[PDB]
C-alpha cells in the first residue's frame, strides 16, 4: 500500500507531495494535555510549526486506510486535509476515462483529487470521454432521470462558488504571528515597568495597522467573488420534454436550448448540434467582433477532448465557450462538455487563487535580521544576568533590567515604521488619478526590467476607424491618391461620377437606426456614417450641387454571399440605381471583369498584408423601375454586371501619445514586448509605427514545415516576413544564416509546441529575442509572463479587459485601465486611460523604495546607539531615567523617521536602478562602519567626562537604580545629538529623489529638534533640570561634547559619501580574489552576451 505521492498541479510549478496519517488517540492526549498546562503556548507553538504537530499526533498508513493528509508544496507550507468517502456503485469507467465502491477524494485548492486504486494512485485530471459520444442520434437525446443524479456525486455543482472566511479566522490567522507576541510580551513589561505612554503609542500604532490590513483583506476577498458568481436560468431536456431549471443544476451530458430569447449567456462549455449561434469572445480574445458559429457535424466528436484545455480551429467552429455573451440565435439546442471549475473561466479563476511565493525579499530579509539581533540580545542578557547577579542586587531589579534590554536591542517599532514610504506614496499616486490597493507592490515598482503590453485597448483605440478611400477612373483604369478626408470626397470628380458614386455609397448604403439623434446598428457602418457626417428611408444631406437619395428598397448583408446592396431612385433621374458594397474576394465573380483595373488583386494582397481590412463598393443603373418591379425582381438579377468603383479601409489606430511613452521607456533601459489576442499581421504593423520594433530591423516568424503541432517530431523553419528568402539557423541556434537587428515574431499556436517538444536553449534565445506574440488566449499570456519571470527578468503588464487578468495577477506589478471585471486582479487602476501611468509608477517604486532602505538603516542605527548607551550605564548599575527614555523614544526618533519620508521622486526616469536587496554587500558594510563611528564617539565622551574635577561617580543601590550621575548626563547628550545627525546623514537624495534642500518639513523638524535639544543643555529652566534628572556641568565642558556632536558630523557624511563604498568594494575583491566563488548573474543578461558574441563570430 502506497502512502506518499508527488504531482505537478499548474502547467509547470506547483510541485507538491501528498502523504497520509492516522491519528494516534494518544499523541493526541499528549497534546491536548500539554496545551492545558502551558495555557496556550503549544498552541501556538505548533501552528507556527506544525511539522512537530504532525510528528507528534500522525502515525504513518497507506492510502487505502486513512483518516487524513498532509500535503506539501515547493514553498515548503504544509496542510491538513480530510478524506472524504461517499457510497457509490458503477463501473470504474464512469469515473475515469471492474467496480468502484468508496469513491475517495481531496479537494486541494478547488482541485479535486480522485483515488484509483488498481493503479493505486491520486488522479488529478480525466476528462471522462462518456463513450456514448459517437453519432448525432446519442449526443442530441440527453440523459434520462436517475442518470444525472450520479453524476452529481463525481462533478458537482456547475458554479464557481471560492469560500469565503469570516473575521475570527482572519484573525487568528493574522495577529498569531511571532512578532506580535513579542510585541504583546514587550508591551506587558513596559506596563509592569511604569513606562506607559511609550507603551500607549506603540498599542495605537499596532492597532491602526492590523485594522487596516484586515480591511485590505476583507475587501479583497469580497470584491473577488463578485467577478465569479454566475446565475441563469436554462431550460434542459432531462426527460423527454424541456424543464425550467437553474444554471447550477447542469452536468456533462445534459442537452439544453440555446435558440429561447431569454437565454443571453452561455451557462456552460457547449457543443452545438442544430442550427446557427452568434456570439461575440470578447473574454478569450481582446477584441468585440461578431463571430458565427455552425453546428457540430458527426466527425468532430471524434476528435474532441475535454482536457485539451486549448482547442484546435477545426473543433473551435463549434464550441460555446461559458461567460460570452450572444447576440443572436436561431431550433439550436447545445450539449454541456465541461462543468464548475473544468470550464476554461473557471480554471482561469481557479488559478488566480493559487498562491505564489514571491521574488521581492525584503520584508523577509528584514525579519531576519531581526531574529539574528535576538540571537545576540540573548548572549547580552546573560552577561547582564551574571554580573548583575555579581553586585548582590536584589531581583526584581535583575528580572527587570536584563529583560528591558532584550527589547532595546529588538525594538518593537520598526514594522510600523517600515511602511510610512508607501504610506505617503498612496496618497501622491491617487492625487495623479492611479488607485492603488496593495501597498506592498509599491516598493516592487522600482525593480521593473521589462513591460508587456497589451495592443486592442492600451497601445489603441478601442474601434476601427477609416484610413482613406482608393477609387480608379475610367479614362485609366488605375487608382489614386489616399484621399483621407471626405471633403475632397465631395469636390472631386472624373452614380456615373465616381467620386460622388463612392459617395453615395458611404452616405445610404446602411441599415442604421436613429435613436437619440445618433446612428445604431452594425459597428461598422457607424464609422463610416460618422466620417461621413451626414444624416439619416432616405438621407438627409448635410446643409453645408450634391443631391439626396431616396431608397426603395435594400438586401442586408447575407452571411453566404457576403455583401449588401440597396436600391433607391435619386429623385433628378427617372431611371433608379443599385449600390452594393461587400469584400473583394468575392465580389469579381458578380461585377464585370472590364470594371476591375489592373491593380486589383496586387493592391488588394497590399492592405490586407498590412494589416487593415477592405471593403470594395460597386454601382449599378436601373432605366426603368417603378412599384412593381421591386417586388417582381429578387436579388439574383440586382447584383449580375455591376461596375467596380473603389476600395474603402479601415485601421486600428493607436492613441495620440503611445509613441512617446515607449520611445521614454526604451531611452531608460527597460525593454518592452507585446502580448496580444489579435492577428500577426496588425500586431506587427502596430509594433512597427508605435516603436517597439525598430523602423529598419527585419521580423522572422516560424513556420511548420513538415508536421502540425500534433506530430511530437516536427521540424520549424524561421522565414522572413518581407523578404521570404532569407532565414534563422533552427537542432541549431537562432542566428541569421548565410542582419544587424532583427526581432522574432512567435505566433500562438508555435509558442506552445516551442514550449513542449524544444530544448531549454532554443526556448531560452527565444524569449530574449521575441518582441511581438499574437494569437494567444489569456493561459498563455500567464505563463509566458511566468516564463519571463524563470530568467531572472522583473515583468509588469498593462490591459484593460477580462482578457487579461491572469497576466495582471501573475506579473511583478500589474495596472489596469478600466473598472470592470479586470481591475479585480491588478493592483493598480488607473483612470486616463492612456499608458502615461507605467512611468508614473515606476517613477513613485524607484522613490519608495530608496526610502525604504534609508528608513531600515535609521532604525538599525537608532537601535545599537540605544544597546551602546545602555551597556555603558550598566556597568555600575545606573540607566537612564523614565523620561530621557520617553524624549529619545518619541520625540526624537519618530518625528524624524515620519518626515525623512516625506520627500517625493523625480521629475524624469533616470537610467540607473536602485539597490534593491539587503543582505547584500553595498548595504550592510556601510552599517556596521556607522556604528562603529557612534560607538567611538560614546566612548570617547564618557572617557573626557571622568575626568572633570567636579565628576560625580555613580553609586551602587540595591533596591532602585540611580540615575544622577556625571556619567549619565554625558551620555544622554551624546545620544541626543547623535540620533539628529544620524538622521540627516541617512537621507536620500539627489539621484532618485528631490534634494532636501527643496523639501521644507524635513529641515524644518530637523531645525526645531536640534534647537530643543541645544536650548535644553546651554540654559535649562529649573522645571526641566528636576525632571529629567540632570546634574551640573562647567560652561567649558558643554562646549565640548557641542564639538564631538559636530565631528560626528563630518566623520559620518565623509564615511558615507566617499570611504564606506570604497570599503565595500575593497572588502568585495578580496573575498572574489581569495575565495575563489563565482560570482551569479542574471540569465538574460548571460544570454544577450553569448548571442552578441557568436553573431560577431559569423
Ligand atoms: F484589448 Al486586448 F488583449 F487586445 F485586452
Ligand atoms: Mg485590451
Amino acid at each position: 500500500g502506497r502512502s506518499s505521492q508527488k504531482m505537478r498541479l499548474d502547467n509547470d510549478d506547483l510541485t507538491i507531495a501528498i502523504s497520509g496519517f492516522i491519528t494516534n488517540r494518544i499523541g493526541f492526549a499528549i497534546y491536548i494535555v500539554l496545551c492545558v498546562l502551558t495555557g496556550g503556548i503549544a498552541w501556538l507553538f505548533l501552528r507556527w510549526y506544525p511539522k512537530y504537530y504532525v510528528k507528534l499526533v500522525g502515525c504513518a498508513t497507506p492510502f487505502r486506510d486513512c483518516q487524513w493528509v498532509v500535503i506539501e508544496d515547493h514553498f515548503n507550507k504544509m496542510t491538513i486535509l480530510s478524506i472524504r468517502v461517499k457510497p457509490y456503485n458503477r463501473p470504474l469507467s464512469t469515473v475515469f476515462g471492474p467496480v468502484l465502491r468508496e469513491l475517495r477524494s481531496i479537494t486541494y485548492c478547488y482541485y479535486k483529487f480522485y483515488y484509483h486504486p488498481v493503479l493505486d494512485k491520486f488522479f488529478c485530471c480525466n476528462g471522462w470521454k462518456d463513450p456514448q459520444w459517437n453519432s448525432m442520434q446519442n449526443a442530441r437525446s440527453g440523459l434520462h432521470g436517475d442518470e444525472k443524479a450520479h453524476r452529481e456525486a463525481v462533478f458537482g455543482p456547475n458554479s464557481i462558488d471560492v469560500d469565503e472566511q469570516s473575521i475570527l479566522q482572519l484573525l487568528v490567522s493574522e495577529i498569531l504571528t511571532p512578532f506580535y507576541a513579542f510585541q504583546v510580551f514587550s508591551l506587558i513589561l513596559w506596563l509592569c515597568d511604569e513606562y506607559y505612554y511609550y507603551a500607549a503609542a506603540i498599542l495605537l500604532i499596532s492597532a491602526g495597522s492590523i485594522i487596516t490590513s484586515l480591511l485590505e483583506t476583507k475587501e479583497t476577498r469580497r470584491r473577488l467573488r463578485e467577478m465569479s458568481r454566475f446565475e441563469c436560468e436554462v431550460r434542459v431536456f432531462r426527460g423527454g420534454f424541456w424543464r425550467t431549471f437553474p444554471s447550477s443544476d447542469l452536468v456533462p451530458g445534459d442537452v439544453y436550448e440555446v435558440s429561447d430569447p431569454s437565454l443571453t449567456q452561455i451557462p456552460a462549455d457547449s457543443l452545438l448540434l442544430t442550427g446557427d449561434c452568434i456570439v461575440n469572445e470578447s473574454m478569450l480574445t481582446g477584441e468585440s467582433v461578431a463571430v458565427s458559429k455552425t453546428p457540430a457535424t458527426n466527425e468532430t466528436l471524434a476528435k474532441l477532448n475535454p482536457a485539451a484545455s486549448t482547442f484546435s480551429h477545426d473543433v473551435d467552429k463549434h464550441f460555446l465557450y461559458c461567460g460570452t455573451k450572444l447576440i443572436r440565435a436561431r431550433a439550436a439546442v447545445a450539449l454541456v462538455v465541461r462543468t464548475g471549475f473544468n470550464t476554461t473561466r473557471g480554471a482561469l479563476v481557479r488559478s488566480m487563487l493559487v498562491p505564489k511565493p514571491s521574488k521581492f525579499k525584503f520584508y523577509e530579509d528584514s525579519f531576519r535580521y531581526l531574529k539574528v539581533m535576538g540571537c545576540l540580545a540573548g548572549l547580552a542578557f546573560i552577561v547582564s544576568l551574571v554580573n548583575f547577579i555579581r553586585l548582590k542586587l536584589h531581583w526584581t531589579l535583575i528580572l527587570l533590567r536584563a529583560l528591558d534590554l532584550l527589547t532595546i536591542v529588538v525594538p518593537p517599532a520598526l514594522p510600523a515604521t517600515l511602511t510610512i514610504g508607501t504610506s505617503f506614496a498612496v496618497q501622491r499616486l491617487k492625487g495623479k488619478k492611479i488607485f492603488c490597493t496593495s501597498p506592498q507592490r509599491v516598493n516592487v515598482g522600482g525593480k521593473i526590467d521589462l513591460m508587456c503590453f497589451d495592443k486592442t485597448g492600451t497601445l489603441t483605440e478601442e474601434g476601427l476607424d477609416v484610413l482613406g478611400i482608393r477609387v480608379a477612373s475610367r479614362v485609366s483604369n488605375r487608382f489614386t491618391e489616399l484621399l483621407t478626408n471626405v471633403d475632397d470626397l465631395t469636390w472631386s470628380c472624373d452614380p456615373l461620377d465616381p467620386y460622388r458614386a463612392a459617395l453615395y455609397v458611404m452616405a445610404s448604403c446602411h441599415s442604421l437606426r436613429i435613436v437619440d439623434g445618433v446612428a445604431v446598428g452594425d459597428p461598422l457602418e457607424v464609422k463610416m456614417f460618422e466620417f461621413t457626417g451626414w444624416s439619416y428611408f432616405i438621407a438627409g444631406e448635410v446643409i453645408s450641387a450634391p443631391p439626396a437619395v431616396g431608397v426603395l428598397r435594400a438586401f442586408d448583408f447575407n452571411p453566404l454571399l457576403r455583401r449588401s446592396s440597396v436600391i433607391a431612385r435619386v429623385v433628378g433621374n427617372s431611371g433608379g440605381y443599385a449600390l452594393v458594397k461587400g469584400s473583394p474576394e468575392c465580389m469579381p465573380e458578380i461585377c464585370r471583369p472590364e470594371t476591375l483595373p489592373s491593380d486589383f488583386d496586387e493592391l488588394l494582397s497590399y492592405y490586407t498584408h498590412a494589416g487593415y481590412r477592405v471593403i470594395a463598393c460597386a454601382t449599378k443603373r436601373i432605366p426603368k423601375l417603378n412599384l412593381v418591379s421591386v417586388n417582381r425582381m429578387t436579388r439574383d438579377e440586382v447584383e449580375s454586371g455591376l461596375d467596380f468603383v473603389g476600395f474603402i479601409i479601415f485601421e486600428n489606430k493607436l492613441k495620440p501619445t503611445t509613441t512617446s511613452v515607449i520611445k521614454e521607456l526604451l531611452s531608460s533601459n527597460i525593454g518592452t514586448v507585446m502580448i496580444t489576442g489579435d492577428n500577426i499581421r496588425t500586431a506587427v504593423s502596430v509594433a512597427r509605427q508605435c516603436g517597439i520594433i525598430e523602423e529598419h530591423a527585419h521580423c522572422y516568424m516560424p513556420r511548420f514545415i513538415e508536421g502540425n503541432a500534433d506530430d511530437c517530431n516536427a521540424k520549424l523553419r524561421w522565414e522572413s516576413i518581407n523578404n521570404p528568402a532569407l532565414e534563422l539557423d533552427p537542432t541549431d541556434a537562432s542566428l541569421p544564416y548565410d542582419i544587424r537587428n532583427y526581432a522574432i515574431a512567435v505566433t500562438g499556436d508555435v509558442f506552445r509546441w516551442i514550449v513542449d517538444h524544444a530544448p531549454t536553449d532554443v526556448l531560452h534565445r527565444m524569449l530574449v529575442l521575441g518582441k511581438v506574440y499574437a494569437r494567444m488566449s489569456p493561459d498563455e499570456k500567464q505563463e509566458l509572463v511566468k516564463k519571463f519571470q524563470s530568467i531572472d527578468y522583473s515583468c509588469g503588464f498593462c490591459g484593460d479587459g477580462a482578457n487579461d487578468c491572469a497576466a495582471l495577477k501573475a506579473a511583478d506589478v500589474g495596472i489596469s485601465l478600466s473598472e470592470a471585471e479586470a481591475s479585480v486582479a491588478a493592483p493598480f487602476t488607473s483612470q486616463i486611460f492612456d499608458i502615461r501611468c507605467v512611468p508614473e509608477v515606476i517613477r513613485e517604486g524607484r522613490a519608495s523604495l530608496v526610502t525604504s532602505f534609508s528608513c531600515f538603516k535609521y532604525m538599525s542605527l537608532y537601535s545599537f546607539i540605544q544597546f551602546t548607551s545602555v551597556s555603558f550605564l550598566y556597568v555600575s548599575a545606573s540607566n537612564l531615567g523614565d523620561f530621557q527614555f520617553l524624549y529619545i523614544d518619541l520625540m526624537l526618533i519618530l518625528p524624524i523617521a515620519v518626515f525623512m519620508s516625506w520627500a517625493g521622486p523625480h521629475s524624469k526616469l533616470c537610467a540607473k536602478r536602485p539597490v534593491s536587496d539587503l543582505v547584500s554587500r553595498k548595504v550592510l558594510v556601510p552599517l556596521l562602519s556607522h556604528v562603529f563611528v557612534c560607538v567611538m564617539i560614546q566612548a570617547l565622551a564618557w572617557v573626557a567626562v571622568r575626568q572633570q574635577p567636579w565628576y560625580i561617580p555613580p553609586i551602587v543601590d540595591t533596591e532602585k537604580s540611580n540615575i544622577e550621575n556625571s556619567e549619565n548626563t554625558t551620555l544622554f547628550f551624546a545620544s541626543c545629538f547623535e540620533y539628529i545627525l544620524s538622521g540627516v546623514v541617512l537621507n536620500a537624495g539627489r539621484p532618485f529623489r528631490q534634494s532636501p534642500l527643496e523639501t521644507w518639513p524635513f529641515l524644518s523638524a530637523v531645525a526645531v529638534t536640534l534647537i530643543a535639544t541645544l536650548l535644553m543643555l546651554l540654559v535649562p529652566p529649573y522645571w526641566l533640570f528636576e525632571f529629567m534628572q540632570l546634574t551640573w556641568m562647567s560652561w567649558t565642558f558643554k562646549i565640548t561634547l557641542i564639538a564631538f556632536g559636530f565631528v560626528y558630523f563630518l566623520i559620518a557624511w565623509t564615511g558615507e559619501h566617499y570611504l564606506f563604498l570604497w570599503l565595500a568594494r575593497f572588502l568585495g575583491r578580496m573575498r572574489q580574489r581569495l575565495f575563489k566563488q563565482p560570482k551569479q548573474r542574471k540569465l538574460y543578461k548571460i544570454v544577450k552576451e553569448k548571442l552578441v558574441f557568436e553573431n560577431l563570430y559569423f
